[PDB]
């Protein structure tokens, strides 16, 4: 009871140990001399030893499907202890790797959500909810809700806050999603939340008025989709941006063309119909703009901003279009559907 007592975290003769975690030692009443782990070809992980000798972790992932073998020595007053233990690590039936949007150190508009989109189908979503970890500055509360079986959406109950850090941690390596499956790596991103920009497209008015922190900066006469054709009312959140582009239904030269939904709404460049913006509804769906006014757009509106259509005689755009977040309303949102 006088020498060195040695503890791990993992047990003797463990099986299915998951690897999201790293392996410690501690000693007491005494310091830990060395430690080494090994894998059943007698490579060693890396790892490190604290200053005052008393608490070893590795540093490094351990593997799937790995035979692991811990040896520690510890030395105190009372003499020596030298422990050995082995131990067994997940093997998966299966790997997912995850997908993290937006961009690590984008600046995003008001609307983005944070998005996590898996190339497999997520048995257990609630392990995937987990094993993501979200911090924001200024904190704000805000919640999970899937978009499909593969993507993942997070955000707060109202747009973002201007000037707010979003980092975004996620930590699905050596986590069990289901049915065997588990994390193929970790991802990381960090984004920031820049200026509030709102655009309204009212077709009582046919005038999409773009605001920055809640004031006028342009009006743009429009039209928007005819009767048979119309622009679903709701919020989007903006896409994409591309300078020219070759609009397909089955999916018109548009230039300057701003995505909106990934149904196909973009706000473009439409000379065709300059005289009927601001008085008749025309198109297919899209916002149709003078080819100046949609230059305006691509150049200072940016992924994340909103664009509001109200009083169509279209219904209302799905809140899981993939753009169409908010349109579920929060109760309904923060439950989430993780079951």
């Amino acid at each position: 009871l006088l020498v060195p007592k040695l503890t791990a975290s993992v047990t003797d003769g463990a099986v299915g140990v998951t690897v999201d975690a790293p392996v410690s030692v501690t000693a007491a009443d005494g310091v830990l001399a060395a430690v080494t782990m090994v894998n059943d070809n007698g490579r060693p992980v890396a790892g490190r030893l604290s200053p005052d000798g008393l608490r070893w972790s590795t540093t490094e992932q351990l593997g799937y499907n790995r035979r692991y073998t811990l040896n520690a020595t510890a030395l105190g007053l009372g003499g020596a202890a030298t422990r050995q233990l082995t131990f067994q690590t997940s093997s998966p039936a299966h790997l997912t790797m995850p997908y993290v949007m937006p961009g690590d150190g984008e600046v995003v508009g008001v609307g983005e959500p944070v998005a996590i989109r898996f190339d497999e189908n997520i048995a257990d979503r609630g392990a995937a909810e987990k094993a993501i970890k979200i911090t924001t500055n200024p904190p704000v509360e805000g919640a999970f809700y899937w978009l499909n079986n593969r993507e993942v959406r997070w955000r707060p109950e109202h747009f973002w806050k201007p000037g707010t850090a979003v980092d975004v941690a996620v930590n699905t390596y050596g986590v069990d999603l289901g049915e065997g499956m588990f994390g193929e790596d970790n991802v990381q991103t960090h984004f920031t939340i820049g200026d509030e920009v709102i655009a309204t497209a009212d077709d009582n008015t046919k005038i999409l008025t773009v605001r920055v922190n809640g004031e006028v900066v342009k009006s743009m006469p429009t039209s928007m989709g005819k009767d048979s054709t119309p622009t679903a009312n709701g919020i989007y959140i903006v896409g994409s941006r591309y300078k020219h582009i070759i609009m397909d239904s089955s999916t018109t030269d548009v230039d300057w063309a701003t995505q909106i939904s990934y149904s196909g709404v973009f706000v473009h460049s439409a000379p065709w119909s300059v005289g009927a913006q601001g008085h008749t509804n025309t198109s297919h769906g899209c916002l149709n703009v003078s080819p100046s006014n949609a230059q305006w757009f691509y150049d200072h509106v940016k992924r994340g901003d909103i664009v509001e259509v109200v009083n169509t005689v279209g219904g209302t755009l799905p809140g899981i279009d993939g753009l169409g977040d908010w349109n579920i309303p929060w109760d309904q949102w923060r439950a989430g559907n993780a079951k």
